C-alpha cells in the first residue's frame, strides 16, 4: 500500500537518510500520484532541503503524465524558493507552452535572457518562436496582394521589411547564440532560411 511506503519515507526524513527518501518517494509516485502529492502538502516540511528533492519528482512525473497544470503548479512552487535561477524559470515556461499561456510563458522566457544573456535554452525558443511567427505573417501578406497596382505592391514590400527587422531580425539574434559555442543543424539551416528571405525582401 502507499501509505505505508510514505511511513518509510517520513522515517527516512528523520534518520537523516534523505538518499532511500527521495528513492521510496519516487516509488510512491508509481503506486499512486494523487496520494503521494496530499502528503507532499500536508506532512512536508517545505523549509528542508529534501522538500525540493519530492517537490521536483512530482512535478517530472506530472510532465510525463501530460498534465500540464500540476506540472506547472510544482515548478512554480521550487520558482518561490528560487525567483532569479533560470534552471526553475525554464521549467516552469515550458509548461505554460503546453498548457496554452503562450503570453505568459514568453514573459518567463524574456525574464531568463535578462538574468543571463546567452542562456541556451530561452535562445533556443525564441529563435524558434520568432521565425515561424514570421513565417505565417510573410504568408498571409503574399496571399492578399497575389491590377495589381504599383501603390499596393508597395505597402506589399513594405510590410516585407518592418516584418524582417521586427520579427526576423529577434530570430536571428537568438540563433547566432545558439550555435556561439554548441553547434547544430537545426539552428544553422535556419539561419541560412532567414538569409535566403533577407536578399528577397532587400
Ligand atoms: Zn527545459
Ligand atoms: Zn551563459
Amino acid at each position: 500500500s502507499v501509505d505505508e511506503m510514505l511511513q518509510k519515507v517520513s522515517a527516512a526524513i528523520e534518520a537523516g537518510q534523505n538518499g532511500q527518501a527521495v528513492s521510496y518517494f519516487r516509488q510512491t509516485i508509481a503506486l499512486n500520484i494523487d496520494r503521494t502529492e496530499m502528503y507532499y502538502w500536508t506532512n512536508v516540511d517545505k523549509n528542508s532541503e529534501i522538500s525540493s528533492k519530492l517537490a521536483t519528482e512530482l512535478a517530472l512525473a506530472y510532465k510525463k503524465n501530460r498534465n500540464y497544470d500540476k506540472a506547472y503548479l510544482f515548478y512554480k512552487e521550487l520558482l518561490q524558493k528560487a525567483p532569479n535561477n533560470v534552471d526553475c524559470l525554464e521549467a516552469c515556461a515550458e509548461m505554460q507552452v503546453c498548457r496554452g499561456q503562450e503570453k505568459d510563458a514568453l514573459r518567463m522566457y524574456e525574464k531568463i535572457l535578462q538574468l543571463e544573456a546567452d542562456n541556451l535554452a530561452a535562445n533556443i525558443f525564441l529563435g524558434n518562436y520568432y521565425y515561424l511567427t514570421a513565417e505565417q505573417e510573410k504568408k498571409k501578406l503574399e496571399t492578399d496582394y497575389k491590377s495589381p497596382t504599383k501603390m499596393q505592391y508597395a505597402r506589399y514590400r513594405d510590410g516585407l521589411s518592418k516584418l524582417f527587422t521586427t520579427r526576423y531580425e529577434k530570430a536571428r539574434n537568438s540563433l547566432q547564440k545558439v550555435i556561439l559555442r554548441f553547434p547544430s543543424t537545426e539552428a544553422q539551416k535556419t539561419l541560412d532560411k532567414i538569409l535566403r528571405i533577407e536578399k528577397e525582401v532587400n
